[PDB]
């Protein structure tokens, strides 16, 4: 239980974060030119939320894997000085920050 409760806390704080807007819903490939070709395994906060409520997380490790997948995708597709890039850096630093002050 207590392993996924802090996953609920982390995901809640990330969902309500100021810099969270580029990762709340899945990237719409019809809108983002080149995203389908470059990102082979897309991930966002809503998909992690769905899988968390539906229970499909065996441990905190798969959850953390999905978050790091969000930010790996962000850094793969967007420049570090793009708006999505800067947001993604703030969100990644926030996630590792809060994740480390539990484990
Ligand atoms: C995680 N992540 C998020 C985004 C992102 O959120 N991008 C803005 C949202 C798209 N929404 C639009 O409305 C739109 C799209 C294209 C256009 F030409 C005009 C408007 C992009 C790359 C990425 O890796």
């Amino acid at each position: 239980h207590s392993d996924l409760t802090f996953c609920e806390i982390i995901l809640m704080e990330m969902e309500s974060h100021d810099a969270a807007w580029p990762f709340l819903e899945p990237v719409n490939p019809r809108l983002v030119s080149g995203y389908r070709r470059i990102i082979k395994n897309p991930m966002d906060f809503s998909t992690m939320r769905e899988r968390l409520l539906r229970g499909g997380y065996t441990s905190s490790e798969e959850f953390a894997a999905d978050a790091l997948l969000v930010f790996d995708n962000c850094q793969t597709f967007n420049e570090d000085d793009s708006e999505v890039g800067k947001a993604g850096h703030i969100m990644r630093r926030f996630f590792e920050s809060r994740w480390e002050e539990f484990y």
